[PDB]
């Protein structure tokens, strides 16, 4: 198969912007990217089709170097329950679920008059959890319950189906471990598979990579199911099952084995993020150190022989020290996900060891309280995204299905929004390199995110002109 698309414009590279007006593609590889007539000339050669964009747009397809694509599907299967004013109303929209068991979230009592229960969920013969608003809550029916087989404690209330904090935790722990099946998970995937492709998205950084989620795409593999590139990186539980095969890097026609994913620290909305100073808006806590830099190194080392990178979630600047720590300590050029504060301090050994960094613009949008829980001063550390671009390789992510998987709404954040400082915007092309070969180059794709001569031919076409 030899494509040629002619009489266009082809965005080759954002950075520096670079536009051809002919491409040709054969063996999903760019093989010409040029004039038009040349192109044209070349395809009538090779007896290859001619794709006529007639004025239309070319670009790399975008490269989102982070979000969990199980996940992504469990959240689009999900009954949506936001917005229902009677019990009467929320129980009609359940039971008009497919799924064996029935997922669902965003109710609310105050709109719905009462707490919904498990005997009002009871009147519903297949398993039924329900989040709350907040996702901070959970109800259930009794099906759902003799599922789950929760130890009492008192963030579970067994006479309501009702799970808060810990329990709930649990649950999801339980849910995702043992009662959903491979194929649940294969039909996840698929689910949030086509829905990135219609978002223009061809290739994908999957972190958190469980057992069944792992089992999932295998199988989807070898029965030709993928199609968009699967960047694996698994949890550290697969270790043990790796090693007893030495299977580590390998790059299948879509999946690909990569890496292995690591948490130092929470989230500043629960305020787990680890900081070095007292949370503002709440001075009793700095947040919680998940894995301390002893525990990442020894995972780098058994990361290190595998040929895997190893990916850190750091959100805190504490937490940006133990990763950055953990990389030195090991002598090894790894990434952070997320790194959400970053100090002028932290800056020179974030670009001397060249840690790659996958940020996710929209969260300067949806964090609006971020100035409520570290401060004016602290406040000047977040979401860098310009002075973090400038001294090592970023790339862009929505981390979904926490933000919106719609990358234009993405780059509109990186380059119209800002938490305090103006200065810390991005310029339109430079937001399209960052969420194409930026994302490819954090997840050491060195084939993708340009259509210059011998990258992987993912490309998207549009009417209008992406640089306008
Ligand atoms: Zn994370
Ligand atoms: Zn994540």
């Amino acid at each position: 198969c030899m494509k040629a698309l002619i009489n266009g414009t082809i965005y080759t590279s954002f950075s520096p912007v670079k536009k051809v007006s002919g491409l040709v593609i054969s063996n999903e590889r760019v093989l010409y990217a040029g004039d038009s007539s040349t192109a044209l000339r070349i395809a009538e050669l090779a007896g290859g089709e001619i794709i006529d964009l007639k004025g239309k747009f070319v670009m790399p397809a975008f490269f989102d170097s982070h979000l969990h694509l199980d996940e992504l599907g469990m959240s689009l299967e999900m009954v949506d329950l936001r917005g229902v004013k009677s019990m009467e109303e929320l129980v009609e929209r359940v039971k008009k679920g497919r799924g064996r068991i029935i997922f669902g979230f965003g109710w609310d009592q105050d709109e719905l008059g009462r707490w919904p229960t498990r005997e009002d969920l009871d009147v519903i013969d297949r398993p039924v959890f329900l989040y709350r608003r907040c996702f901070h809550v959970a109800v259930m029916n009794s099906k759902m319950i003799d599922l789950l087989n929760l130890k009492p404690s008192k963030d579970f209330d067994e006479s309501t189906g009702i799970v808060r904090e810990r329990a709930l935790e649990e649950s999801r722990k339980i849910i995702n471990e043992k009662i959903l099946t491979v194929k649940d998970y294969k039909h996840y995937i698929e689910s949030a598979q086509e829905h990135l492709l219609s978002l223009g998205v061809h290739s994908v950084g999957f972190m958190s990579v469980g057992e069944k989620a792992l089992k999932a795409l295998f199988e989807l593999e070898r029965e030709g199911r993928l199609k968009m590139n699967v960047f694996a990186y698994l949890s550290p539980e697969l270790l043990d099952k790796l090693e007893e095969l030495n299977l580590g890097k390998f790059e299948g026609r879509r999946l690909r084995i990569w890496g292995v994913k690591l948490f130092v620290d929470g989230s500043l909305g629960a305020r787990t993020a680890l900081l070095s100073e007292p949370y503002t808006d709440n001075p009793t806590t700095s947040g919680e150190l998940v894995m301390n830099k002893d525990e990442i190194v020894e995972v780098i080392e058994r990361a290190k022989p595998l040929g895997l990178d190893v990916a850190v979630h750091a959100i805190g600047d504490k937490a940006v020290d133990v990763a950055l720590d953990a990389f030195e300590e090991a002598e090894f050029s790894g990434r952070i996900e997320h790194a959400s504060l970053v100090r002028d301090d932290q800056l020179e050994r974030i670009k001397e060891l060249k840690v790659r960094i996958s940020a996710q613009p929209h969260f300067i949008v949806s964090d609006w309280w971020i100035v409520n829980r570290v401060g004016e001063e602290r406040a000047k550390w977040a979401y860098r995204l310009k002075t973090l671009s400038s001294i090592t390789k970023l790339g862009f992510s929505t981390d979904s299905p926490i933000e919106p998987a719609d990358p234009w709404v993405s780059i509109d954040a990186a380059v119209n929004r800002y938490v305090v400082d103006p200065g810390e915007r991005v310029s339109r092309e430079e937001a399209l390199h960052l969420y194409t070969h930026g994302s490819a180059q954090v997840t050491l794709a060195e084939d993708l995110g340009k259509l210059e001569r011998g990258f992987r031919a993912e490309y998207i076409i549009l009417d209008r002109d992406p640089l306008k």
